[PDB]
DNA sequence: GTCAGCGCATGG
DNA sequence: CCATGGCTGAC
């Protein structure tokens, strides 16, 4: 993460839906605004949590009256992506695990907050031929919001990795924001080769396979996009190897191959995947933030959480916004 | 609960 | 043509 000096964000407080390990809170703690509130149901997600901040989430949140709901100005919610993902079924609506949202817009008509702020995949706004961002869209004018949704790169704000998502801000009707602004993209400077670990902490993740073929050449200089090197077995998701001179891939919560998680790359002559802790770091998480004892379940959390640089630039942008009211 | 081989939509 | 991003069955 980046450092804020200019703190944006003092004297407001937020709530933490579908929690995860937190991302959004780092994000905008950092700017100086305060949690009241969290809400994650999955058993180790509560564990981490627990053990970085001190306290535990809530349960199941189609089970709560919105009524018992602390008082807050921003709602802050990364709900579920597997049903309009790209590598799924895309059952939008129709799957259980789709209707979240409708969650979200029932706590809002009761508590009013003045900045509610989504995030979601690249393929979100492109479902259904279109009509399920029309469906987010008028739901919140209708409830007296105006609505502002954008799709950035991670690669254009400091993190080499090549995750594309959509974020979504809504301002309430009464507060007359007219100024609102999308961060302005900028020269990476940073590659795969400058977080990685000592050879003597990744020993054991190496992978020696016989069916392995080389398409390419390791390249000679540094650029920021993703330059395949090899493959292994049919080389699907999982079994094709990049090079530590360009950028990461996706990663993902339930991939499959023999490189899970998180792709193979070409480390000093050998092959192998991402310790946990290089995980966290083109996540962009401080090396201070304590990971859950579990390896298998360490990996699962990072694939389905949200980087944190582009959270903080967007928070930022946010508050100046609302402090702007000259006479 | 963990592992690994898949199979196809979408965007050039 | 060419490259990327979860589901399902096995123990
Ligand atoms: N019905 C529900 N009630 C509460 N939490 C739920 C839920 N359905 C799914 N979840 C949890 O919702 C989360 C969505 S992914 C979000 C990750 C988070 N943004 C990050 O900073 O790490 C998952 O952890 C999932 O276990």
């Amino acid at each position: 993460m980046i450092e804020i000096k200019d703190k944006q964000l003092t004297g407001l407080r937020f709530i933490d839906l579908f929690a995860g390990l937190g991302g959004f809170r780092l994000a905008l703690e950092s700017c100086g605004a305060e949690c009241v509130y969290s809400n994650e149901w999955d058993k180790y997600a509560q564990e981490v949590y627990e053990m970085n901040f001190g306290e535990k989430p809530e349960g199941d949140i189609t089970q709560v009256n919105e009524k018992t709901i602390p008082d807050h100005d921003i709602l802050c919610a990364g709900f579920p992506c597997q049903a309009f993902s790209i590598s799924g079924k895309q059952k939008g609506f129709e799957d259980s695990r789709g209707t979240l949202f409708f969650d979200i817009a029932r706590i809002v008509r009761e508590k009013k907050p003045k900045v509610v702020f989504m995030e979601n995949v690249k393929n979100f706004a492109s479902h259904d031929n279109g009509n399920t961002l029309e469906v987010v869209k008028n739901t919140m004018n209708e409830l007296d919001y105006s609505f502002h949704a954008k799709v950035l790169n991670a690669l254009d704000y400091g993190i080499p990795q090549k995750r594309e998502r959509i974020y979504m801000i809504c301002f309430r009707n009464d507060l007359n924001i007219q100024n609102f602004q999308f961060p302005k993209p900028f020269e990476l400077n940073t590659f795969v080769k400058d977080l990685l670990l000592p050879d003597s902490e990744v020993e054991h993740l190496v992978i020696d396979r016989k069916d392995l073929v080389m398409t390419n050449q390791e390249i000679e200089q540094t650029t920021p996009k993703t330059v395949r090197l090899g493959i292994v077995g049919k080389g699907g998701q999982g079994e094709r190897i990049y090079s530590t001179r360009g950028i990461a891939i996706t990663l993902s919560a339930y991939g499959g191959g023999i490189f899970a998680k998180t792709g193979g790359y070409l480390v000093n002559g050998k092959t192998r995947k991402l310790h946990p802790r290089e995980c966290a770091r083109v996540m962009g998480y401080p090396d201070s933030y304590k990971v859950h004892p579990s390896t298998s379940q360490a990996y699962k959390q990072f694939g389905n959480s949200v980087v944190i640089n582009v959270l903080q630039y967007i928070a930022y942008n946010i508050g100046s916004s609302l402090n702007f009211k000259p006479y």
